């Protein structure tokens, strides 16, 4: 049975509740995000109306085969009304086609959403500027103040600078990027970028990336692996031994690995800097651990939040123990007290 933290009161509408078979009640089904925790129990039998972003509603068609009938995408920024209710979808900065959504509902109430998103000072400037929301639906996956990371920015720097000193210094180096999702994109691109080189990887991660309409893609990546310095496998090949494997699938093109591991958050985090980190290598492979987030920081989250000033905020990840439950509400009445709201 669905949960109330992912139904939206005074409608018929629920939020990533695709697992729990047909919902009483329910006569839209909002998506913020292809990630599967998120989508778990869509396919082309699902018969109800989706309502999503349109490189959202690509992905469905395209890798979930979801009836084009079914998918109602939305423009972002763009005040739309569904089954009589104002909508808006508005950038998470979380993956490609990720959003928050604003729900006007009919009694005066103003609710907002969040998805999965990387809280930024840009957000202050859309569409939320422009009137009150009484209730906060939160990403909370960083609500505590150990969770530090750095910029977007600094990160790509820093894999950047790293890739091109190693494959200067060695011609017959190859990178080797990990994933399991969509998200992050930005690694592998500026990586590849920096080096002249095409992006190469399956014909099934090939197929996902064509449904993201990033600029100028034709130009970035190939399924043509000979051609390409820059690979891209799966997240659980990105050791030693599965790197070991890849590097004799190369026919001695190659006598070196560097590869990448964007996680989210690791405990490395509390004590070192961006620039201090260092590989785990054996042998010719070296393996870097980088902190590539696509969700808010503690502060950044704590600035989003004491800038909107909701009335009520409702969690929506760590909500399965009392322990994480009671240290995320006493940060929100922290938070509450400090600004004055
Ligand atoms: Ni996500």
């Amino acid at each position: 049975t669905c949960p109330f933290y992912k139904k939206i009161p005074g409608t018929g509408f629920t939020v990533d509740a695709f697992q729990y078979g047909v919902v009483e009640g329910c006569t839209a089904y909002f998506l913020t995000h292809f990630h599967s925790d998120h989508y778990a129990g869509l396919s082309k039998h699902f018969t109800f109306p989706v309502y999503c972003s349109e490189i959202t509603g690509n992905l469905l068609k395209n890798k979930l085969h979801v009836q084009e009938q079914y998918i109602h995408p939305l423009p972002l920024d763009t005040e739309c009304i569904v089954n009589g209710v104002k909508v808006v979808l508005l950038d998470a900065n979380h993956c490609p086609g990720a959003v928050m959504i604003l729900f006007y509902l009919p009694n005066g109430t103003v609710i907002l959403h969040t998805g999965d998103f990387r809280a930024d000072p840009s957000m202050e400037r859309s569409l939320l500027a422009d009137q009150k929301v009484h209730m906060l639906y939160l990403d909370t996956t960083y609500c505590s103040p150990e969770y530090t990371f750095p910029s977007q920015q600094e990160v790509i720097r820093f894999a950047i600078n790293t890739a091109f000193e190693a494959v200067t210094l060695n011609p017959h180096a190859l990178v080797v990027c990990g994933t399991y999702s969509i998200g992050k994109e930005k690694v592998f691109l500026a990586i590849a970028d920096v080096l002249g080189s095409k992006v190469g990887m399956s014909q099934e991660k090939y197929k996902t990336l064509q449904c993201l309409n990033i600029p100028e893609i034709n130009s970035l990546i190939t399924t043509d692996m000979c051609s390409s310095l820059v690979h891209l496998l799966p997240m659980m090949q990105i050791n030693f031994k599965g790197l070991q494997s890849h590097l004799k699938k190369c026919g001695g093109k190659y006598n070196q690995i560097l590869a990448f591991r964007p996680t989210g958050w690791t405990h490395s985090n509390k004590f070192t800097r961006i620039a201090d980190v260092i590989p785990q290598t054996k042998g010719n492979i070296s393996i870097y651990g980088i902190p590539y987030s696509e969700h808010s920081s503690y502060l950044e989250m704590k600035r989003f939040v004491q800038w909107l000033k909701p009335q009520k905020i409702i969690p929506t990840v760590n909500v399965g123990t009392w322990k994480s439950r009671s240290t995320m509400e006493k940060y929100f009445r922290e938070w509450k007290l400090e600004a004055g709201y």
